[PDB]
């Protein structure tokens, strides 16, 4: 039949203030003020939010004492939860700790699994256009109500990206933009509109330069259903790893189904999925291809991964195959557990900076996983100048 | 120059995972409460940890269920019946914080608005029976195996606890052309040497599933097989593992073949699109393989809190197509053809029934063991019509 | 010769705000709520109340079905913890819940082995020692006066104390102190409170008691003594339930069984005994067969038939009657087996959320069985008595 | 010539598996190892324990580190909750935290709180204790010996002791009535066979133990295990808190009591420090002949580091024609009831709670505990112008 119909692709976004990140936060944090005073800190802490208390829960192996509940009550107060009257206290709500404990170049992997990472040349941050996208606008949605340039807000929020794609599966134009903010009962739906229109959306659009992908017709969707008053833990129970794709490409790429937040770099669901990413970053600025996805997987107690998939989506450049870049990934990196800390320096109190607005593509940090400094030594595996 | 072969791999769990013990607690509740009151609005998390299970959520139904004594049966049928295996039901201890009893239905209307913003991924592939990627379905059948020898005696001494992982090797095309690596981890009694376990797993687990599956066509030659390759896997469930529920989509799905969304599916009741609108893009996916419109499909949906028809929609056959249609077109026919409005979606699939609790564990696709109605080929006959064929 | 010391002898009370009585007023809240739709309803709920989460834990059986996370909000913001700025606030609170257990009328065993006590004294028109009736009139009093607006910028958790010298003959003399701590809004002095907590409670109270007589000479007077009481209720100061039991019986003046009343249905013997052992104290006295009364009772679990009961007078006994002679009396007017003590008071009831602060014992502002005087005729009759 | 009735008065103990003391065990188990690293630790630590699950709540304040989780559990194996099988088992059980608050010295150390705290003593037992209660613990103590010891087989650990005993009109212990005893057993025996098991190694060998043969002739009442099976028991489907067996931990009713706890607090608090203190005064008017019987109650205001209030009663056991008034004007004299000194003179700073958790904290010839000695005997008597 002759009907088409134009290809609409969404990624979303939440603030640190919804629960789920609130508790990817509090996990990080734990994690950071444990690597502060012992780096080897052996760490998974799964967080829980729900009305009234924080329950912190998993397994820590470290030298360090940590005032957990302070750690909790503060990162609670940094996202701006300070009364009853937003519908949560980090000076007064719960803290509850269920904490116990159950390298070498050729230690191998404490676990099993897959991780991938993904890059593309849409965006300078080598970031698909829609998840990009929906990070500024939660960044900013942040950010106007701390540095107080919209008032009346409150920490919990979500954004999303619709794009219109052309048939070679590339961004076209800006679609549909939806943003749901909390918010004090003295403000309304109008007000609302034209506050995060101007200082939100259309400062967001000017500051990753993409005015010419958001002319004419776009449908802006704002606290679209029901009064968003209450939010963050209350009425709404949140838990480490459950915005997996929030951190990662927003749906752009694939997934191992691993979460990154309360463990140390030890844990190859965090510290592979990084190598990933790093891999992948460093196969699309060496102009291997324009998009690049890499997985690996690992065997509990082996340290070479048992797989590794290199997919350019036909974006191969210099006339090269997957199985030709692979040879090179496998030539340049090394993928032994212990290898990727080493590499990538990850022993260090940087994590709590990625449990909100992604652990990729991050202008306004400073990640090892994100640096470019493999694209000559990949060069010259492949004999390219 | 030099050439790497190409290795995809996918795992799957038990139910006796912690993780997966969360997600069938979550959805056991819903089934409890589905039972007595199809219309319940349930968000319900299950969060283990050594002694203890935490009920945590929201709530809305007109019926009353015992949480603690479903906790303790899931636990006891899932084989965590004793201190000695690490997590027994009867002694466990269990915490309900649950609320929304309407203080602070819309999905039986279609005009009604999604309950939440968000993204939803499905997904079909012609590869397998089931219309479900090679190596998802292995690893599910491994830990749907490794759970079977241990209830029926098929195999003596195991625990519930396991992990299956399966590599494949793919050729240049992106199709799966040999099984490399499987991996099997399992929960054990402290009386086993590894050898016997070693060929006990390997005859009654790996052999069977890749006869069982019909593929020892694939399975010739040498395949690496690890077994426990590390420790001694004797505690396992909550002791010492921290569960929770929405920590095993990429198992619950098509094991990191497909793109997702990021939604968990345990705990939601038919009215979470970020379940339905997933199960409704299976549909879709899979009624356009059926009818021959590719050989492998995966379409993304989209909505906005508070409004009934998506904001989005993309339609990805791989290069695929065949009938000489573009994704374009195929989207076009999908369209006229689906409604997506969530509130049609529990209608068109009859969601509002007690169904939840087996999809758990071993995967949401794909269960040629169960009957899901987003598994059903009875919308191939309608899109060939829309595509102007027959 | 040798020298003399007046004996001083002291008893406290709390507000409903205390932590303690939060848990006691919740574990009752959530027994009424059971009784109001099911008066058969078995009921053991301990409350815990910590910073930011109240946890709900024990047994229950019942056909009704209770929203114990509302009651529990609701009994927060009537207590008067409904923000953070106090310290706590009902609606926002934590809630958590661990729930479980899903002539033979009168041959009913008790549920339990245990010991309780029963006191009554003519001091007071209530039958109530002097210290702890007016130690839960001062609480009583502070709790009334910041709910009423009399003294503003008052908190809810509190603790008031009361010290009286006695003669030689165990009997109240004079008020020796009065200690009185309270939570307040950061914006008041010590000073401020001082002159207004001695206006419109101490001095108010020792005029409404009818104890002015015993109000002369010098009092010491400790108002917020130490600190400064700005945070209360569960913040930094951990509540349980069963944790208040003197100040819930008779502020040491009589001897404790040891068992906790709130939280339990009128089953449980630890609370239906002592309520019964009030009832016979307060009725030998009552009769004129003693001026002080305390009775002890035991069950054994199983046995209806009380093991063991021990009369005392302290020597106070009148019309030449001996305690032996007295419990004889007791035995043959009173039925001390469970399933009796339930259907004499009528104990299933709604009735037991106000017994959960400011003593469950002579209660004059209540309507409570057990404090009924309507066995005196029986009394005197079986002891040959006009 | 009206009819008389025997009076006959009851003291109950638990074992150290009751669901309540298993709470106070634990509350003071964390208090001693955090005594043992930091003497200064203030700490008021809450026990709640219900299915599978051991809540540790309250206030600290240490330079101290303690594996609160392994103190839990290993107490709880040591009880000998060590399977499911008994309904609660220490190495698989829940374990959830929630603490935090990280002119002359002696009258600037004023009182933590307001309260009231009680002392008492008596003639009756080498231990200077009631004789109920005394035997209650006993009782109690021995259920869980023969336990331990392999001496009669089946048992677990949750475990009640009830005694009563009639009075004579002088408000004095006549005979040994009633016994009751509830034990948790495994299902491999019955009612009938506990019924004998322990009349003859419990009952029967405390009596001897007590030396109360004479108290134990004619028709003893022994109730056993009365009343439903005990197969599951410690929090398997019974809420145990720190606090809710004070009397127990006390004189079993024969005395009065203030209403605090013992358990899981510092010996800077009154509630307990001062109660201690009080049993030593007590225990030392009757030692020194001034009384057969001795009870004391001591109150404070919090700043305040003098009692607010001191009462001594004696019931008419005083000796040597001395009223009760002068024997407290001696009290006064000879004890510093100012709780930095109560705290210095019986040196509390020690790790010697947790063995008071359990069998009563008064009374204990298998301990050696401060507030037991009596050495005030000599200078009481002195203030009275005594020999
Ligand atoms: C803090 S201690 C190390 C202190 C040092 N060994 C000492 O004696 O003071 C380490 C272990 O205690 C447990 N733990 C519990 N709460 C902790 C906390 N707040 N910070 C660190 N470790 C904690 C973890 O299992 C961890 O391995
Ligand atoms: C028990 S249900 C319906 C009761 C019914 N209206 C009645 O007659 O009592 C009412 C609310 O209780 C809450 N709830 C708490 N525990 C529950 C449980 N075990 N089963 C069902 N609802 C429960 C939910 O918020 C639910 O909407
Ligand atoms: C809810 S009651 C009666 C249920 C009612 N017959 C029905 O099925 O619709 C059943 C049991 O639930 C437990 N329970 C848990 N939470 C409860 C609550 N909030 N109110 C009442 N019972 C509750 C009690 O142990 C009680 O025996
Ligand atoms: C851990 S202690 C002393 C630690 C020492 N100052 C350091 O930096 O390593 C500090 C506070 O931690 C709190 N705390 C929490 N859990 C504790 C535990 N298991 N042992 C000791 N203190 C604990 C108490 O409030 C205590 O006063
Ligand atoms: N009124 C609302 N409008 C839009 N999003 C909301 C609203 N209330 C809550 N949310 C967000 O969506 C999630 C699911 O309700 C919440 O955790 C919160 O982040
Ligand atoms: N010794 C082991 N070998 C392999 N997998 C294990 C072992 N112990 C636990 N696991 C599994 O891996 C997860 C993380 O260690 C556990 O939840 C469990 O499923
Ligand atoms: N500053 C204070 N002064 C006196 N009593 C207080 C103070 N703060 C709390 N209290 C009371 O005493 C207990 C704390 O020791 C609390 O339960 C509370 O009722
Ligand atoms: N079957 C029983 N017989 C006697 N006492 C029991 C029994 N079961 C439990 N107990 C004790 O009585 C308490 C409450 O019933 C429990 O905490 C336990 O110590
Ligand atoms: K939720
Ligand atoms: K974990
Ligand atoms: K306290
Ligand atoms: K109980
Ligand atoms: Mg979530
Ligand atoms: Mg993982
Ligand atoms: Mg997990
Ligand atoms: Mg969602
Ligand atoms: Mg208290
Ligand atoms: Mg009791
Ligand atoms: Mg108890
Ligand atoms: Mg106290």
């Amino acid at each position: 039949a002759q009907p088409t119909a134009v290809r609409l692709f969404t990624s979303e976004s939440v603030t640190e203030g919804h629960p789920d990140k609130i508790c990817d936060a509090i996990s990080d944090t734990i994690l950071d003020a444990l690597l502060e005073k012992d780096p080897q800190s052996r760490v998974a802490v799964e967080t829980v939010v729900t009305t009234g208390i924080v329950h912190v829960v998993g397994e820590v192996r470290t030298s360090a004492y940590v005032e957990i509940p302070q750690l909790v009550r503060n990162k609670l107060i940094e996202i701006g939860f300070n009364s009853s009257e937003v519908g949560f206290d980090g000076r007064t709500c719960g803290v509850s700790v269920s904490i116990g404990e159950q390298e070498d170049d050729r230690a191998g992997a404490g676990d099993q699994g897959l991780m991938f990472g993904y890059a593309t040349n849409e965006t300078e941050e080598y970031m698909p256009l829609p998840i990009a996208l929906a990070h500024r606008l939660s960044r900013r949605l942040t950010q106007v109500r701390k540095e107080g340039i919209v008032p009346h807000l409150r920490p919990d929020g979500k954004t999303q990206v619709t794009f219109a794609y052309d048939a070679q599966d590339r961004p076209s134009h800006l679609d549909t933009v939806v943003i749901s903010t909390q918010h004090d009962p003295e403000v309304d739906r109008a007000w609302l509109e034209t506050q995060l229109r101007e200082h939100v959306i259309d400062w967001v659009i000017k500051d990753a330069g993409i005015e010419d992908l958001a002319t004419g017709e776009i449908t802006v969707l704002i606290n679209p259903s029901g009064s968003f008053i209450l939010g963050g833990p209350m009425g709404d129970a949140g838990l480490t790893g459950r915005k997996i794709i929030v951190d990662t490409y927003g749906g752009m790429a694939r997934h191992g189904g691993g979460a990154f937040s309360g463990k140390d770099p030890s844990k190859v669901d965090r510290s592979a999925a990084y190598a990933m990413r790093w891999v992948a970053k460093n196969i699309v600025a060496a102009g291997l291809a324009d998009r690049a996805e890499v997985q690996v997987a690992y065997a509990i107690g082996r340290a070479k991964p048992v797989g590794l998939y290199v997919e350019t989506f036909d974006t191969n450049k210099e006339g090269l195959s997957d199985e030709q870049i692979q040879a090179a990934v496998l030539e340049v990196f090394d993928l032994r557990p212990a290898a990727i800390i080493r590499e990538l320096d990850l022993l260090r109190p940087i994590y709590a900076d990625t449990a909100a607005y992604g652990h990729f593509g991050r202008t306004d940090l400073d990640l090892p996983w994100e640096a470019i400094d493999r694209v000559d030594e990949l060069r010259a595996a492949l004999k390219l100048a």
